[PDB]
């Protein structure tokens, strides 16, 4: 058979599983091991987004799940634990695995058992691994998914850095960004109309001060899965190229794209060289998921600027929107603090100023000034000042035709942003009212609610 | 010009046609021939699921149409039949034809008509063909596709057995599982949301007791199809891995991979040699189709066990469901007794005992044991017992909080099953009634209904 | 770095942008050259179908925006103006750039502005460019994408013909062929539902008189892009076999194949080889949007026929519908005189000429004869005659049955064709009442709306 280099030898290796977005060190061996891989199901709530709570299920307590790496010829003996705290059966199918269910029948495991099965890892080659206990579809949807890596015999070639990516499709009861523990929706999941669109199990989980790193000149390899449940990932990096791009196990190997298709169920091994400084973003090119539900995921580049090769500016919130920033902790802040009824203006302008970037900034600027005739202002705005509530139906309807606004005609098209929270359009506009000499105030999430309901 | 190998010679060869999962024998010729090809044209209602019927239009009374195998320099003279009892006129587009519309306009014929045109198979390759009369969609969505072969001339290399299988998307006016005959939904089609995405034309075509054989150390070919209309397949095979993936004519050939991205109006061939013993599954790994919408087809592998690469056990009901099993033939009969006024409990019993497997059993077990403090029991359940109707509440809309049952507490989550027909609701409450010292009685389709409309 | 050639020498280069869906001139040049691009983003209003206007965003005034041709290691100094006009701020992202957003923080320019941005183009290979201005997806939505082809120092092959070719898909409130000025629908936009999917901007932009050319024997190398926003294409050439596929500026380059899968942002360049005469159809061949919502071009090849190839007959309405004929010009017209209140009869029968063709002609004939007993006459009916209001019924919601037409007896199914507007419906009514001997008279929009709102 393939990738059979005997049996094992050495001692029984405990298999290092690391959490997303690193990998684990190579395994830098020249013979076959038994390899004991370790492996607990937990579900739990976590942040999908800034105020959003989702109950995930996960391998290892993230989503994706812990990174799994072995050498082609390993037996591999897998324990799978299901916490106790789990209410759902859980079980795993490995792509890569040589047999019925990648392991599906031998790891089925209630809350508070433990499974074990063993396997050669006959196949090299990057692969998903994922929940396989039915309703399937509800597993992967809830996070169960992962990558294990069967290195080659003679290891990859070494890079600088090495990370780990993997996009998902989830389906929430509630729209994009509406607040609150969303649960999950079996009727989007199976129209494939999903709410979010991930990297790493959350909006912003690689974006900011959670970017991932390197410098001009250094070499990154990322293991790039898709967990699905549906979605096909017209997976691009803006800004740059892949020296290599090759799937699973696949003898092909192709090189210098920008853009490649990564099936559900599918994982890539993607090489990247930094040329010049700056944020490039890895995205889903079906551009409604990259910049409406959640998929870009930042890989900054440090070092010194090459006008010859590129002689233009950083990435700002025109592009990245409110992702630009570091976080947007002040909108979980304003959320906890609705829910526990403790809600001050100023937490309502921290959460406005955050979801103001690009929403709003691209057309009024970061400092509300416009550009005189094309863009009206809002710092000092006697037209916002005069009518609060007309502003609230402007967020949500949008305007056009001709206003005057601090003495100076405008005749545009603000298009309407029905797709703001009611939360989202009552702290930005709180944050307009409290800044650059506006009258202060605030609108409420209520305030929002009666205005949607007649516009 | 290419695959041009002069004039046929010998004599005039009447192609045999296969029907799905068959294939022709390989042309095993070394002169170019004259293949005459004769394909009929048949609308007719068939099974798309248990206890669902649907009008499909055919090429050759199945779903996909009969494969046809002929080797690249041959003069194909092609024949198409519609038969008498057709209500539409229909055509045929082969891809891998050279000339405008693959055949279309040559190939136009009215009920009870013959029309014939002739071309070169200039193109080796495998390639869908499909009916191309206005409206397009409609005709593709109703199963009018095959696959054409055109061997190189030295042929493909010997395998052990050679396989035919073709995904399809379907739009029924009904949901899922939805019992009657089912029209065809344009406005489903319209919106590319297919209520089934099927191999070989119905639910199970290819699953228990119509799964496809081979032995361990075995070579199986398989001829991929992707009639669409829509969809995109990530077609995958679960617990092993292709030797080779080739797609129509290509030069390119992909080596060692177990997911793949078949186009809509694509083929492919595979191939998988047989390493341990078990049922391989091929999906679409958009696993909502694979799992919910019936896009499943298995490979059994017989002979002997290698625990060295595999300890696991073959694949059971947690993983594929009710497809575990050899059929679903309870289901086709209950539905006629329900339509014939003549259904008996122990017709209910046998449906639900069918569907119970997986949908009910990953959790309460075959047995209907549960798992003391984790699952509660369905066996001589005093909960069940008490309330028939709340049962009915908890099937359709499930069950959280602290309950009783049997005399120990349960403090778990049972998910919605909403998707679930009233009738599936009926017969599978109807069995766990009938089993395990339960009190027996039953429940209607009509009980359920009632349940449904009040929560 | 890759492709860094040395500075800039010769002169510096105004590039030659060409309109889709040409290309410009082979750079034919052996040194590395400061080229300095000018692109003019303007917004405006076109039909993009017959009687159907959308505002467009465009670079260069067209959908895909001005082709961009220049040599791997070349100094690109971009120019991006925004016109006057406008009333969004747009900038650009190209990809095959190296360096934040391909361009987009340095190219952010206002109404009545202008921006630049240098950089060297590394990266050899066909590239989308498209605007990258919150909301991203909306503008993207809106026509703002086009193609940059970096050649390699030596060119590309010489070959007879380049085209260019760029799918889209497009988000309209109005359904499919609804007439007038069609808004941009956010809700469909999130969900990747489009009213539309089109090659270079509109229905019918390369069919008929605006197909491509090329004779038997020369060779055609297509640069095609998907812009998406969200769609992947199953790009398909219908009759014919492409000689290369090659993605972006990838080493792989794939042969022999008829079907290729585009990703959203992506772009491929194909050869093709013209072997016998007659229309080629390019189509995304996930087929409703192929036939339902416009996305087919042609390229129409004249020459001698060679009956040993290919025995057949050109492409008709059969499988081509409406979009067989030279221009749906009449459908233009009576929109036009719809809204002037200026409709005459004759405007009407003109319009549903055009319309008649495929959608009823495939059963009913182009001269409405039908087939005896099989597809009943609309020349000289006399069921149509005895009840317009019942013709309007039968085109709506389809009839079946048994029927007497002109004194013979028909028993089958026409299906529904709900999906027709008010006007169409009552425009092909009105022609088929003033042909082949039927009583004149008209069929309003107004009469189809209330037959409509009660079947
Ligand atoms: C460009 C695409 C814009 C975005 C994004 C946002 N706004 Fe806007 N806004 C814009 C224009 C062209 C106009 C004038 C429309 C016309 O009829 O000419 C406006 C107007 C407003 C107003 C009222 C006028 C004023 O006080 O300056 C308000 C209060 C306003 N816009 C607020 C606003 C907010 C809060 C935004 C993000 C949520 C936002 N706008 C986005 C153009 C654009
Ligand atoms: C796990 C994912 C389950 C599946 C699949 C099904 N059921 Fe279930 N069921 C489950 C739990 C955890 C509970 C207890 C919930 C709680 O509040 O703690 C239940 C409960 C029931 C009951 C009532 C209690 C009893 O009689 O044991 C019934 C009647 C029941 N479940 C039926 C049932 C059927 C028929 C299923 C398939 C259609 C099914 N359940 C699936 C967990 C899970
Ligand atoms: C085949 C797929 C058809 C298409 C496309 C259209 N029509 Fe049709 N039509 C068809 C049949 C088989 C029948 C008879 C149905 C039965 O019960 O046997 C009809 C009937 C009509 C009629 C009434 C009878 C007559 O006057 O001949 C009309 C007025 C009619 N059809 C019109 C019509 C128009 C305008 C179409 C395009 C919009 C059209 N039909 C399409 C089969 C098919
Ligand atoms: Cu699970
Ligand atoms: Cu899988
Ligand atoms: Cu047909
Ligand atoms: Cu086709
Ligand atoms: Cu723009
Ligand atoms: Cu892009």
């Amino acid at each position: 058979l393939p990738g059979d280099f005997g049996p094992p030898r050495g001692e029984p290796i405990h298999a290092v599983l690391t959490s997303p977005p690193l990998v684990p060190p190579p395994v830098n061996r020249t013979y076959p091991a038994k390899v004991i891989v370790e492996l607990e199901v937990v579900e739990k709530e976590m942040q999908i987004s800034e105020g959003v709570s989702y109950t995930f299920w996960t391998f290892g307590g993230t989503v994706p799940g812990s990174f799994i790496r072995v050498r082609q010829g390993d037996t591999v003996e897998f324990h799978l634990k299901n916490h106790p705290s789990s209410k759902m059966p859980h079980n795993i199918d490995l792509h890569g695995v040589t047999g019925p269910g990648g392991g599906a029948a031998s790891s089925f495991t209630a809350p508070g058992h433990e499974s074990q099965f063993t396997f050669k890892a006959l196949n090299e080659g990057i692969y998903v691994y994922h929940c396989a206990t039915a309703p399937v579809g509800m597993h992967i949807a809830n996070g169960m998914y992962g990558l294990i890596l069967v290195e080659p015999p003679e290891g990859l070639p070494k890079v600088d850095h090495e990370y780990y990516v993997m996009q998902g499709d989830f389906y929430t009861a509630g729209k994009y960004r509406e607040k609150g523990l969303q649960p999950f929706d079996m009727e989007k999941a199976i129209d494939e109309r999903p709410s979010y669109v991930l990297f790493n199990g959350a909006e912003g989980a690689l974006t900011g001060d959670k970017a991932l790193h390197a410098k001009v000149g250094e070499t990154v390899r990322i293991f790039v899965g898709n967990g699905g449940p549906n979605l096909v990932s017209s997976f691009h990096v803006i800004g740059a190229i892949f020296d290599q791009v090759r799937y699973e196990g696949g003898t092909n190997v192709q090189k210098n794209v920008q853009t490649t298709l990564i099936p559900a169920g599918g994982a890539a091994v993607v090489k990247f060289t930094a040329r010049v400084p700056g944020s490039y973003v890895l995205v889903d090119h079906s551009i409604f998921r990259a910049f409406n539900k959640g998929a870009m995921a930042i890989l900054k580049i440090d070092g010194a600027e090459n006008k010859l090769v590129y002689s233009g500016k950083e990435l700002d919130s025109v592009f990245l929107g409110d992702r630009a920033a570091p976080n947007m902790s002040a909108v979980t802040k304003a959320t906890q603090a609705s829910v526990s009824g403790t809600l001050t203006v100023q937490d309502q302008v921290q959460a406005g100023r955050a979801l103001f970037a690009g929403t709003c900034s691209v057309c009024h600027q970061g400092n509300g000034a416009g550009l005189p005739g094309v863009f009206p202002p809002l710092a000092k705005s006697d037209f916002l000042a005069a009518d609060p509530k007309r502003a609230m139906n402007i967020v949500l309807h949008g305007l056009n035709g001709k206003i005057k606004v601090n003495g100076q005609e405008y005749d545009s098209v603000m298009p309407p942003m029905t797709q703001l929270n009611d939360d989202e359009v009552a702290n930005i506009l709180t944050y307009v009212l409290n800044s650059w000499d506006n009258p202060g105030g605030r609108v409420s999430a209520e305030d929002v609610k009666k205005v949607r309901a007649q516009p």
